[PDB]
């Protein structure tokens, strides 16, 4: 009898891929892999407490050191648990691999009239259809390895993102000869830098070599490309200013002298003065998501061509009624390429930006990061000064998730990053309870690492549950906790649009959060409260200095503003005005605005 | 100006459908209909801490007083984490509404060539098109309410289920006079008794007239129908012993006299040997679902012949190869045909099921329910025995509902309800968490009334988040929690295929759970512990006599056995006939209590 089981295949090919964690709950539906891979010993299961949080954390495991891990679903709800999040790494083009279990083959098949599929099973590849890069459904034993490798490949490959891989009980189960299993061989990998491509790169580098006002906009698409340790050198020899995107600010040292943050609406006051009066924007790795430039292509940097790099070609185009020069290319590939120009025989001699970065540095002077907006509201810790104090307790090698709300906003408009360091959040969906479990998928990838976990009343409760995971295997998460009286985000929303009292945001409308220092103590984890800013940095340094998990729960003005941010404002006669990027809220004098506005002010911004 | 807010539209036809309770989360893509369903005061919002919850107490809240809620849901994440409570109340046939928002219709098309749909929109329809019956995108304002009437109408239609009404953001916030919304009138029933189905119906009525060992199997399909008023009635006047799904348990009262329990793969043994030694089967509304019937059709009461009554037609006829009669049709209006036929002048004369109706009282009193299977354990109290004493402290009005693991399965299988308690769980997909959703349900659906909660330490977790939903609101749930060191349904799985050490089962092989009395203390939930007999009535009485949420941890031996259950027997291997369920009983037991004597296979275990 020389056969083997295909799980036992099935957990050896996951040694071969080099996948090392697999995140997920065991079932009827997988347990045969559960078994399978426990026994080899290479992949280490992470038993976590709902599958949501498994496909979350795989997520952040691939940004860390870039390891693809698995999800390890099993048949009906451990499917559908895991939905949410295979959309977030579809929307963040984050690579990685669902194996998800079901019934017996027999059943398996979209022909079948009733409502599920044996005992509770259903077609989980036909509702991810729409939110990830493949699907399939293994119906041959001799396939199962094979369509591993190509969901593995197809992750990886081009805009990288989920795939989905269901295998049925009984083909686990089965047994084959090893000699009969088919192995998936990947086409050649493309090259970008064709004719028309390489003529675009000349194009590029033309236009930064004549552009006075140049800005580069660099996102995540580099480093998924592998390609943010080009990025001091370009711009050292452009000389060009450079914004990052929200997921790209840890690709380059905050206080290097040519980067000037981040833009959008909720950008950095500077940074939007210094985009919308730019003469060229170059664009590499960024998707240029409606949050980053607003609402209306006809007012983003109108004095400025716009170039687009993106490895996505309906991506790269979807602004073309705006943008000149949109590149389909690997963003690493792409800046090689233009290194390689700069130093062609035949290069252009590039014009001084001195006077720009002059420009540059005076917009930072004149509208810091924190500034007099975010005084302390009525005595409270105002949260963007808590991100600036926080900020100086980062370890050398500190890593920094975040969930949504405060965590997010404060965080990406406050926190600096220097080589070393990382940051990552879920922006492309948006979900709440994300930090926890991105918390988790860090720290294992880092071998039991320390990560610091930027989260909030509200996001706390989606994930709450992985608190167990954390405290289980003692990792080192350093959880803060932003108490607001539950959804300030909304709370902001709703009372824009209504200016009347609060519904579902807070807890006499509806929404209440527990007491997080208590939960901690009855998960046996160490908490602290910064209610203050007389025993904030003691807490700060001892929360750093803790080895195992730790809360600290931060209160801030249950109505506190978000700010800057682009909002809608009533002109003098009473109309609503959505006004233009750069006239962010609360509003500048009209005088001020003017004079840092190139050829004066948007007529938008006139009767504001 | 004439004009109106669709979202206010939307809140007044709401009310006119008489919805009083949404459940949901908040999001700029629901922000509109948030504020004009407030702001009428008719629905009350309850805002959740998960939107699976949402999706899953809307389904409990039907069932309790036969009222539709609404599930509202906003773009992205909150359409998402919906789903698993989507496929649930489609798996048990459950009908409620899920009202979706999304980004602005200018992006919202299948044809949209990128990844998402604005800032984090996507097609919320699609994700649910082959597990809902209806999904429709309102992408004209003069629709919206036209939409949301025929989403109701088809959740209720037929066999029920879960439709979902996606309304982009823009739609919500747009102004029409409300003299331009359509509205959706609802085709008139169908009429299913056909000449053919009064045939079917007489030829039902012909054998049930002739049976000697009849079994009328009773399905939660008769309480979606309204007809489970109509059981007594039909049971004395046939003289028919009948059992029930574990989903139609609460519809006739356990200790009716004519009312034997129910079968399955962890049927208990007495009802198994009934099903499997009649000689007509009569299921009405029930699926006859793979652990109702075991694995084989010629195994299933191989006496009998089988009738099947089913409003599905792919339900009805999807054992054809077994049945005889299968019968598209309501089962009111079958029940109410028979009943017809029964009290008719000219009806026919029933053979007497006295012997029979003996015979299933005597494989009672041979098999208890609670038998000496059921031991206490090493010292441990025995979950079965539990569940025994606990049915002894149950409320006239008592509502049970259950997550997975051991409250379902010990539940199940002991516990008795009378004519005005209640019973739920989610029996189609299975899924972990459901307890806690489905206990919000049903205090919301009887004005923040009391319920028993029984769940598990794993179960827990998936939900554990709406402990806050519960004491924000101050919820009479009695929450009984099964302690057995993580997850015993699967420990007992992979012993029985592979015999070793555990994995991802227990906290050594990498799950464990929190202290849920100090978890408890946290929320500021009272907290009580069972861990012997002599405490047990004790704290028993004082769970149930309190005013608000209660949390009783229950500890239980980590490896304690289901049983009765049909397993694997190694002889190689064999699995057995649905009678011969496990742990074994002697052969020569099996061979009195079966009326052909044993199958083949029982021959030699
Ligand atoms: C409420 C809210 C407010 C926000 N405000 C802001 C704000 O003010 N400013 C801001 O900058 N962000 C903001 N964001 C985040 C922003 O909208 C995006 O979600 C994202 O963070 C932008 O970063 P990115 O373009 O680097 O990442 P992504 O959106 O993930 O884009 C990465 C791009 O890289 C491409 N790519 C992938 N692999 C490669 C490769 N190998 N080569 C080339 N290209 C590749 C992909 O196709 C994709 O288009 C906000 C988010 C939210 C939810
Ligand atoms: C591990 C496990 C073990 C189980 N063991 C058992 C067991 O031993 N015994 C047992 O009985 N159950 C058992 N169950 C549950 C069982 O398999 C089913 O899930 C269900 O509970 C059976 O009840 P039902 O047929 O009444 O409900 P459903 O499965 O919901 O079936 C209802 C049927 O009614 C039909 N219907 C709906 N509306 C109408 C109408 N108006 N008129 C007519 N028909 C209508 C529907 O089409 C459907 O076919 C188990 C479940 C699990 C997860
Ligand atoms: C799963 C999910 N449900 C709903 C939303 C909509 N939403 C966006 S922000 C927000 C409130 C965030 O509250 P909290 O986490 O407490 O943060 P805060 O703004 O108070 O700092 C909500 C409900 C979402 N993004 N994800
Ligand atoms: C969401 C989900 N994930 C996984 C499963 C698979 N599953 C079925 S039973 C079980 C263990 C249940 O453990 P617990 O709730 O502690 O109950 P016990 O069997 O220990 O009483 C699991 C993981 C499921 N049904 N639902
Ligand atoms: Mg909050
Ligand atoms: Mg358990």
């Amino acid at each position: 009898d020389n056969k083997v089981k295909v799980a036992e295949l099935v957990a050896e090919a996951l040694e071969n891929l080099g996948i090392q964690h697999a995140f997920g709950i065991i079932g009827a539906g997988n347990v045969h892999l559960f078994e399978a891979i426990a026994r080899r010993g290479y992949t280490e299961i992470v038993c976590v407490h709902h599958e949501q949080a498994a496909c979350m954390a795989v997520q952040t495991y691939y940004r860390t050191n870039g390891r693809i891990a698995a999800a390890l679903l099993t048949t009906g709800a451990g499917s559908t648990n895991g939905v949410t999040g295979v959309v977030s790494a579809w929307a963040d083009s984050i690579p990685c691999i669902v194996i998800a279990g079901n019934e017996n083959s027999k059943f398996t098949f979209p022909e079948n009239p009733l409502r599920m599929w044996g005992v509770q099973g259903y077609d989980s590849c036909q509702m991810v259809e729409r939110v990830s890069k493949y699907q399939m459904r293994v119906t041959k034993m001799e396939r199962a390895v094979y369509e591993l490798e190509k969901g593995v490949h197809l992750a990886l490959e081009g805009r990288p993102g989920p795939t989905w891989i269901e295998i049925p009980m009984d083909i686990q189960s089965g047994r084959i000869d090893p000699a009969t299993l088919e192995h998936y061989v990947a086409p050649p990998a493309p090259d970008y830098l064709t004719p028309a491509v390489a003529a675009q790169v000349d194009s590029v580098l033309a236009a930064l070599a004549k552009a006075e006002r140049p800005v580069l906009w660099l996102g995540n698409g580099i480093r998924l490309a592998g390609g943010e340790r080009l990025l001091k050198p370009l711009l050292e020899k452009l000389g060009s200013p450079a914004l990052v995107s929200w997921a790209g600010i840890d690709m380059l040292d905050s206080s290097h002298p040519l980067v000037f943050g981040r833009a959008g609406v909720y950008g950095q006051r500077a940074a939007n003065f210094i985009l919308q009066n730019s003469d060229y924007v170059l664009a590499i790795g960024t998707r240029l998501a409606i949050p980053q430039i607003g609402y209306d292509l006809n007012e983003l940097a109108r004095l400025a061509r716009i170039d687009v790099v993106d490895i996505d070609g309906d991506e790269a185009i979807k602004h073309a009624k705006r943008t000149q020069e949109n590149i389909v290319c690997d963003a690493r590939v792409f800046i090689e390429a233009l290194l390689a120009r700069l130093n062609a025989a035949d290069a252009p001699a590039i014009a001084s930006k001195a006077d720009w970065v002059a420009k540059c540095r005076a917009y930072e002077e004149q509208f810091p990061w924190v500034g007099a907006e975010h005084a302390d509201p009525e005595g409270f810790i105002n949260s963007y000064r808590f991100m600036e104090r926080l900020n100086g307790f980062f370890k050398d090698d500190q890593v920094v998730v975040t969930d949504m709300g405060t965590a997010l906003l404060s965080g990406h408009q406050v926190l600096r990053f220097k080589e070393g360091q990382r940051f990552m959040t879920s922006t492309g969906l948006g979900e709440m309870g994300y930090g926890l479990p991105a918390a988790l998928g860090v720290s294992f990838a880092n071998d039991r690492g320390e990560v610091m976990c930027l989260n909030c009343d509200g996001g706390m409760m989606m994930n709450l549950q992985e608190l167990q995971t954390m405290v289980h295997h003692n990792l080192p998460i350093k959880l803060f906790i932003f108490n607001n009286d539950g959804y300030l985000m909304i709370k902001h929303t709703q009372k824009s649009l209504f200016k009347s009292d609060y519904v579902g945001t807070d807890r006499k409308s509806g929404v209440s959060c527990p007491d997080f220092s208590r939960l901690a103590a009855a998960f046996d984890i160490p908490a602290y409260q910064i209610r203050g800013w007389d025993e904030c940095d003691a807490t700060l340094a001892k929360v750093q200095a803790h080895t195992g998990p730790v809360i600290c729960e931060v209160f801030m003005h249950p109505q506190q503003l978000f700010s800057p941010k682009l909002g809608v404002v009533s002109r003098a006669d009473g109309t609503l005005v959505s006004p233009p990027l750069e006239d962010l809220s609360p509003l500048i004098p009209r005088d001020v605005l003017e004079q840092a506005m190139i050829g004066g002010m948007h007529e938008k911004s006139k009767t504001l």
